């Protein structure tokens, strides 16, 4: 295993990304192409949450892939997410795809996932990345590779929705209204995506992935979708390692199950090797 | 455990139940109280189906609990399925109230699972039973005894959703409109749901189980929902156990973990107890 | 379901049975065999002990199979355990055969289960009644019918190795010593063993069950063996289902996957449908 | 995450290891101590298999711990096994501790964990560190910090067991006839172990494990065993991240639970925060 932390400089925002690359097996006789996850983590658009990088990319590693967490462009001087972290997005995609022959990339099962706010990132750019027309828009044309399949924990989906609770707050993140809602740029060309929440979840209302998996469904892209009874917003891995010391609402052993089937999902759509 | 296979009375229309009362275990030192799950099977109307009956209720039984199988009324003969499957159920668990003493029957933890066609007549029943108006418009005054939660599966929530095909056949059910879509009978009165459905269901669409879900959030009533990835309708345990012999497409491994998620949810709720 | 209770007399101590029967799924356009399981519970050959009887055998049926709780001969009224209980298992196995056509009984899948006390008599029945010197011994013979393989919870294995705690208790169980050690009868014509144990069972030493893995690997008998690090003797179901009321101790949740354990562990043998 | 690859010098034979540090979640108000495992992989003595390496490594660091691949004394020119790398481990412990304020180890919770070769080094270890006199003897006095607690996967416990084939390839691992033998340095100062093996093992005989367990049975010491009835010799992981590309052997999804298992035990040991 190597840690490689960079800048990568492919778009009009340059951005860090820290990639966490698997080594081949030495006991191996021939060499093993493997998935990787790019994870955009929450945060609020204000910073990006610890808790919902490293715990969750090791998870994932675990089973068997590379993954890069991708520091998307933040509210930060005076700019604004948008459109900067589709951008980001693309270029992260596309710098994995010049990084593949050396480290035994399968270009063909690079997975995104978002927590929360980056649930809103992952969410546009699953809509956006798979049409010309906002290709070509957002400045998405002339970067190689496309993504698989997406994972969304939590998301915030619709701006409009709940998160965030001002419209000066919705503002900050994009005056461009046609980004607000993710649900609304969902084609039958949008990739597979595993959606899950919590039913109780206050800062995030579920309302929001229920619209995005409403959406996926009328456009019959495939999806599976996990709205467990109880639980916080920003649970994580839902177990002792995202725990925040002391406080027991950061664990529910009912979401803590996700991964797992989030994993087990992948397998399904032949994006992960079976067992 | 005895079987008990009997006619109720007590409705308009007279049916048949199957129960499974659990028995004491004569080590304990104390008599325990059991919760009992009622289970409304599927059959699109024109029957009971058995991969339905039986198969799920021994799996609930082992969990510890009482169960009763419900013949609900179908369209057979030229019959109308409303209003009488309501009271049918209402009569049911007024039923169950005169059991109690003599089967150690906890009255405080009546559950209601409906599955496919059966799933309509327990969500339906859920806002019925739980709006005073609605038990007095569908008769179901002095009928004693209340639910405390439903589990649905792949249920049909809203006959212009989908199920049936044909206004023809949706007035069959029921020429009463106002029973048409459970989710518009939703209000914060309604008992906690948890519900499952596959993506891929081609016979009721998942935007049925969707809608549920949504009314319930919105109305504040605890839910949990599980829309698994794959699996056609009616996978009932989604194991060898109620596959058709020599069918693979009864079975699904992501899908067949329903029941464990759901006996988990129900200790949650308090209506069942825990480890 | 039916539940059958009765008395067999084909053995020279007459003993009851209770048989729950799976029905045909009316659903299914063929009929299918299944297998049966017989179980042993425990006791301490003074008592039948109901947690490891009806919870048991509900939780096996929910996975597909019928089953039979055999009340095998105690020490009461200054009775000797020996022969009588082998002979009525091989009464019981033989009575299973000539109800194979009613109730649709897979014989080449039938399976003991024995538990504690009851486990001393399922394992030594694993080697007398695979052996044609020992069947003509004990009187087996015209017993129609074998068991495929066992499965042993805590069991009693060796007489002399902890339970019961004196020589006069052992010599009551029965004073022929060749019968004493379950372990000293494996043969290669044994059938497979699914085992398990916890490390601290104070009653019965997990030697016991360590002795009889020990010679089944010896003699080249599949096995599987589970000793998990924590939880008294007697478990059974390990969950809230056989938990004595009020008291944790019954309650296990590492153990509490045995069932899942054997059931899986059946299906490799290809002795339970799979999925 | 960070990664440290360095030799230590603090033993006659200095050695490499690979550290796999747990970086501290920024979000988290306070820090937080995590648990460690050295781990010991297979290789028949003659080199440190990757497969039980990273793998595993990734495995438990997903867990929340801190890990440290150890490359213990081969047979490599004129050398043997032992002595050396008993010290080894030792001094690998001992820096441990002087590097626990740096990376939050927490010191009362150092786990060994051995696979197959591997697990021979751990289970001696565990014999010998745990008595003054052994301790005396191999040179690990003055080395600070103890392990709280093995886990040990299908190991090499009796040199004369079946492993290695002939008395040449024993002699090469040691001449040292005390140290063949793990079940027989057991007493009841040894660290609890969580042991698992397959029943259908070739190369390394179970009755290795089998020896082991009975051993800390008989002497007081909190073990659990899980002995599953198929699979070849060295799974690892049992699953497709160290399945040999093509081979379905190194599958077997009974023996792929032991991780969960393992880390679930460490829970009850209260050596790994609980959820």
């Amino acid at each position: 295993m190597q840690v490689e932390q960079r800048t990568l400089n492919t778009a009009a925002h340059p951005f860090q990304i820290t990639a966490y690359w698997l080594d081949q097996i030495s006991d191996f006789e021939t060499a093993v192409d493997y998935p990787i996850m790019i994870i955009c983590p929450g945060g609020g658009f204000t910073y990006h949450s610890g808790r919902e990088e490293a715990p969750i990319a090791t998870r994932m590693m675990a089973a068997g892939m590379h993954t890069v967490v991708l520091n998307y462009q933040l509210i930060v001087g005076d700019q604004s997410v948008y459109p900067w972290a589709l951008q980001q997005l693309g270029a992260t995609i596309d710098w994995i795809t010049t990084q593949a022959s050396a480290h035994h990339v399968d270009c063909q099962r690079i997975i995104l996932a978002g927590f929360s706010a980056g649930g809103h990132v992952v969410a546009t750019y699953n809509g956006v990345a798979t049409q010309p027309e906002l290709r070509t828009r957002y400045h998405l044309d002339h970067y190689q590779g496309q993504h698989a399949a997406i994972i969304l924990g939590y998301p915030v989906i619709d701006l409009t929705a709940g998160f965030p609770t001002t419209s000066a707050a919705r503002n900050q993140i994009t005056t461009d209204a046609r980004l607000w809602a993710a649900q609304r740029l969902v084609t039958p060309a949008s990739k597979p995506a595993f959606v899950w929440q919590t039913a109780t979840d206050e800062s995030v209302p579920p309302i929001n992935s229920l619209k995005y998996v409403q959406a996926m469904l009328q456009h019959q892209v495939a999806t599976a979708y996990h709205l467990f009874g109880s639980g916080i917003h920003g649970l994580a891995l839902a177990n002792h390692v995202t725990q925040k010391p002391g406080k027991d609402k950061y664990l529910n052993d009912q979401a803590a199950i996700w991964p797992q089937l989030a994993l087990r999902w992948l397998q399904e759509q032949g994006l992960l090797a079976g067992n």
